[PDB]
């Protein structure tokens, strides 16, 4: 089991997940390939660039630039803000990024989806903390 957690679909009944099962016997630089072919549906991949955050346990982050998937070395944000999601729909109405300072987008939408960007900079414990 795997599931993208900077990327999510705007849909009538609320936010829905991108997951892929039936993943025990591979890593997620494996399947990459599978989640960039569910976004398809939603974005013109040949002209855009974005970043895909998988959870598998850990996290792995990836690039793709019109295309060309590359590794990124993770980046440490927590991608934790606690979000709603629901399981069922009926009508996709966007598509909904969630953008850092190291990741910026540029979405081409299909079909006249709305793009969504959402910032976070929370990132895991580096060993200061600092009261704010």
């Amino acid at each position: 089991a795997m599931e993208l957690v900077n990327i999510f679909l705007e849909t009538d009944a609320g936010r829905v997940k991108f997951v892929i099962k039936n993943t025990d016997d591979v890593c997620a630089s494996e399947l990459i390939n599978k989640f960039v072919e569910l976004l398809s549906e939603y974005i013109h991949i040949d002209q855009s660039e974005f970043y895909l955050v998988v959870k598998d346990k850990d996290i792995f982050y990836f690039k793709c630039d019109r295309g060309s998937i590359s590794i990124v070395n993770n980046e440490f944000y927590v991608f934790d803000e606690p979000l709603l999601f629901v399981k069922d729909f009926t009508k996709i109405t966007g598509v909904e990024f969630i953008v850092t300072e190291t990741m910026p987008c540029r979405i081409i939408p299909k079909n006249n989806h709305a793009v969504i960007s959402v910032v976070t900079n929370h990132k895991f414990y580096n060993g200061l903390s600092l009261h704010h």
